[PDB]
């Protein structure tokens, strides 16, 4: 078995190898990359996502989210308070202000220590989940707005034809902005490109051990667990690496820098934080290997997780028993 310790793998495709996205994903899995839940892909040196970022300040963040924490430093939840709209130029100036900017630090490890010590005492503002793309239309390789759709994958593998569309999302971050522990909707893959700015640190649990993280989360967030049988779908819970190590949860960490892709694999729990002002683009995708994960994915029916139009069809076709109750939650 390849990659039996479930380490995060780093790939350096040539420009030739970067032509065929599907083929490269299958390659990475042939080497065991999926076992980690997360892989890094460094694009060939000849590739670029777009010519310059010189003109992005006019993008609107219609609903910036203030991420307010509750709990203790290593075990907390966050709620998202909606803020007034602002442009990316306005958000970047806020990120760089004395109140919100990255503190002085020695290296990524010192910064990680400071994040886990101090996160809960601040409320950074995250411009998350903005439909759009920063890839140039002329970028033909690994252009996250030109991928094969999940609906088309389901049609090719299973014959069934369904409604829905699959488009990318932009994320504008600042110091301490946080993504809570989650898997993707319907345990899909994700791919995330860091277009510019400061790094993003990721933590990940191997898919084969995801249920260990779930059991810990039920112990650490016991009221949330009684409220919903899949409350990590709410995307609000944080657990630090220290706490994971104290409880024997297998995990890995890696820091993504500007210009790099990350892929999350089906049922790979992940969480993390931004080091400073940045912009990422991400989208969900599927392969044939995902189908079985999609059939088995948990679902929030308490009603809180409230997800996309396109997820309806996935549930309806892959999980027809759950359909009914999942849609009672979503209506
Ligand atoms: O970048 C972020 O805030 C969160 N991204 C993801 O969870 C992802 O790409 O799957
Ligand atoms: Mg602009
Ligand atoms: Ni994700
Ligand atoms: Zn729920």
């Amino acid at each position: 078995a390849q990659n039996p310790n479930c380490n995060i793998m780093i790939f350096h495709p040539t420009k030739e190898e970067f032509n065929d996205f599907d083929k490269y994903i299958a390659y990475m899995e042939s080497q065991g990359a999926h076992r980690a839940g997360l892989a890094k892909i460094i694009p060939p040196k000849e590739w670029k996502a777009r010519e310059t970022y010189d003109n992005i300040s006019e993008i609107l963040i219609a609903t910036p989210l203030q991420q307010v924490a509750s709990g203790r430093a290593g075990v907390f939840t966050q709620y998202h308070k909606k803020k007034k709209a602002m442009t990316v130029g306005e958000y970047r100036h806020l990120a760089n202000s004395k109140k919100y900017q990255t503190p002085p630090h020695q290296n990524f490890e010192d910064l990680e220590r400071k994040y886990w010590k101090n996160r809960i005492y601040n409320s950074p503002i995250y411009g998350a989940d903005i439909s759009g793309s920063l890839f140039d239309e002329n970028t033909k390789q690994w252009n996250l707005g030109h991928l094969g759709t999940i609906q088309d994958l389901l049609e090719k593998e299973c014959g069934v034809v369904i409604e829905g569309v699959n488009t990318p999302y932009l994320y504008f971050g600042m110091w301490k902005t946080t993504f809570a522990w989650h898997t993707e909707d319907m345990d899909l893959y994700s791919i995330n490109y860091l277009h510019l700015g400061e790094p993003k640190t990721w933590y990940v649990v191997p898919p084969e051990h995801g249920q260990r993280l779930e059991r810990l989360a039920r112990e650490l967030f016991p009221g949330s667990s009684r409220g919903c049988g899949a409350f990590l779908r709410h995307k609000v819970a944080l657990i630090s690496p220290t706490v994971l190590k104290e409880n024997g949860i297998p995990f890995n960490r890696i820091t993504q820098e500007a210009g790099e892709f990350m892929v999350t694999f089906p049922y790979g729990y992940h969480a993390g934080f931004n080091h400073g002002f940045n912009c990422a683009e991400a989208i969900n995708f599927a392969t044939p290997r995902w189908i079985d994960y999609g059939k088995m994915a948990s679902q929030c029916s308490c009603g809180e997780a409230r997800v996309t139009f396109s997820m309806d069809a996935f549930v309806r076709i892959l999980q027809p028993e759950r359909y009914d109750l999942w849609k009672r939650g979503q209506d």
